[PDB]
């Protein structure tokens, strides 16, 4: 299949990309380096995970290689929830920007639809565990955004774990200047999210699956919560096609037109988890996959459900 997906400005989407979520400052250069060499063009990027001078230094060393060039690149980073007011977003751009080393986004997202009082904390609690939400607005934050693309800053925003009244809100704000090109959201076979990616691709707007692996290491899991690369019932579909099962809930959400961002630090994993043109999935194997969804999600905190933009209260 064709490994990009078209935008609404006309720019082309690599379909597989790697994620750097959880990924050492003291890992990731490697991981971005090795990544580039096998082929990865699009790294999914964030200011909190406060990695993002060690990926740009590995990008800045593959474009002095001259491995890669800058326009091959495709490179999304996503501001943060303690920078939503209008008069931060800017700035919150250019510390990705100048981290990264580079002087545009291919993407920029919104990466909640929450925001959190503006500090140096990431995660502001109060007393009690609640979040310290600040007053700031979607639309609001949405017109900074728009700022951007008019800056040069970004070719391209979209927005991340919104809702489709969310997304809804954004389509029908009066004087919308850019509509969200993606809505990155948590997908996988326990959590299929097909009501919002109907609701997405219907709009226009292209979906990436975040978690695609269901993020084994994410940093509040469970003993007891159900493992998707552990799961004997897929491990049972990638034998099959002669696969590992991480291949396979890759090639997952890429036969259902999404673009998937699985992330690895491990040099021999990034290689394998690239290798996943060479097969399909049958019939079979997406409905079973499919049939595994059970509204499971890995990535949403028991402390943010006051937030008035709490995006999970709804069904979809
Ligand atoms: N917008 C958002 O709110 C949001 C939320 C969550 C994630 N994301 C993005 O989506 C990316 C991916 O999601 P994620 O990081 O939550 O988890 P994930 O990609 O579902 O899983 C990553 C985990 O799987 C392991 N792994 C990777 N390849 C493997 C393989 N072939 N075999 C066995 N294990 C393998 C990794 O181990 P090693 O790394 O140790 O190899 C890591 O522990 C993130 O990194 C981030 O870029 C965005
Ligand atoms: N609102 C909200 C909200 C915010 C965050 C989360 C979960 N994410 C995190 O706790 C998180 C914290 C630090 C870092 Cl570096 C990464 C994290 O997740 C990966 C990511 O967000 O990309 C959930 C919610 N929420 O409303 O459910």
């Amino acid at each position: 299949m064709a490994s990009r997906i078209l935008l609404n400005n006309g720019a082309k989407m690599p379909i597989l990309g790697l994620g750097t979520w959880k990924s050492p400052p003291g890992q990731v250069t490697e991981a971005v380096k090795v990544a580039i060499d096998v082929g990865y063009r699009h790294i999914d990027c964030a200011h909190v995970y406060q990695n993002e001078n060690e990926v740009g230094v590995a990008i800045q060393e593959k474009l002095r290689e001259q491995v890669v060039k800058r326009e091959e690149l495709f490179i999304v980073s996503k501001l943060w929830c303690t920078y939503h007011e209008k008069g931060l977003v800017k700035g919150a751009c250019q510390k990705t920007l100048s981290d990264l080393k580079l002087d545009y986004l291919d993407l920029y997202l919104i990466h909640w639809p929450t925001g959190f009082k503006p500090g140096k904390e990431f995660f502001p609690l109060d007393e009690s565990g609640n979040v310290v939400p600040s007053d700031t607005n979607i639309l609001d934050t949405w017109a900074a955004m728009e700022e951007l693309v008019d800056e040069g800053l970004v070719k391209a925003i979209g927005i991340s774990n919104f809702n489709h009244l969310q997304v809804e809100m954004i389509l029908n704000k009066p004087g919308l200047k850019y509509k969200p090109a993606v809505n990155q959201i948590e997908c996988h076979p326990y959590l299929t999210q097909e009501k919002l990616i109907q609701y997405c691709q219907s709009k226009g707007i292209v979906v990436t699956a975040y978690s695609p692996l269901g993020s084994p290491d994410r940093p509040w899991a469970k003993p007891e919560d159900p493992s998707l690369l552990e799961d004997p019932r897929i491990k049972a579909i990638a034998a099959k096609h002669n696969k590992t099962t991480a291949q396979v809930l890759i090639r997952f959400p890429m036969q259902r037109n999404l673009v998937v961002i699985p992330k690895s630090v491990t040099p021999e994993r990034i290689a394998e988890n690239f290798k996943v043109f060479d097969f399909e999935l049958s019939s079979q194997d997406m409905t079973t996959l499919l049939s595994y969804n059970r509204n499971w999600r890995v990535c949403a905190l028991l402390s943010c459900t006051s937030h008035k933009d709490y995006p999970f209260h709804e069904e979809f």
